[PDB]
């Protein structure tokens, strides 16, 4: 599968959905400026690896401490 | 009620939880450096009025376009 679209500063996130842009040090940025690239993902209906672990609902470990999906972020414990 | 803590750029934002500080136009931040102000909210027992509408279950309009309570952010068109 092709990779997450990067995002964020310095490229240093990647996307896990339409508007959420996460890094593993960055954080999870959504609906912020540095998301708005992600809107390219709407346009992609193939999926992407990010190579992270699973977790929530379907979710995935886009930063340290959050599980987010395609359109929620949650603070995660499991995900440290 | 006090208000809540003001975090981000220009203070523009507000802290909806340790971790989560929104302002309408610029988004949500979670578990980013412009979030880490916010930590103080759980050393502050009593509730915060930010004056947003509330939506989906205990969570409350943070951004235009999204929905977040104490530990997580969903985006909601209902909150536009």
């Amino acid at each position: 599968l092709r990779q997450c679209l990067p995002c964020g500063p310095g490229g240093k996130g990647r996307c896990f959905g339409p508007s959420i842009c996460c890094g593993d040090e960055l954080g999870c940025f959504v609906g912020t400026a540095e998301a708005l690239r992600c809107q390219e993902e709407n346009y992609l209906p193939s999926p992407c690896q990010s190579g992270q672990k699973p977790c929530g609902s379907g979710g995935r470990c886009a930063a340290a401490g959050i599980c987010c999906n395609d359109e929620s972020c949650v603070t995660e414990p499991e995900c440290r």
